[PDB]
């Protein structure tokens, strides 16, 4: 089954970092990038395409 947190908005999260991940966009079915601070936020954060895509758009 599709993990739960694939249904949470991306999340920013908190740090002085500006890191491009992706998350699942579960409205749009699609994996999309967002940027994350570096800390904190939720688990709808992967640092490959690929993985999203194993992850949540094909679980």
């Amino acid at each position: 089954d599709r993990p739960s947190y694939c249904n949470l908005p991306a999340d920013s999260g908190s740090g002085t970092k500006s890191e491009q991940r992706i998350y699942y966009n579960s409205a749009r079915k699609q994996c999309l990038t967002f940027t994350y601070n570096g800390q904190g936020g939720n688990e709808n954060n992967f640092r490959r395409t690929y993985d999203c895509r194993r992850t949540c758009q094909y679980p």
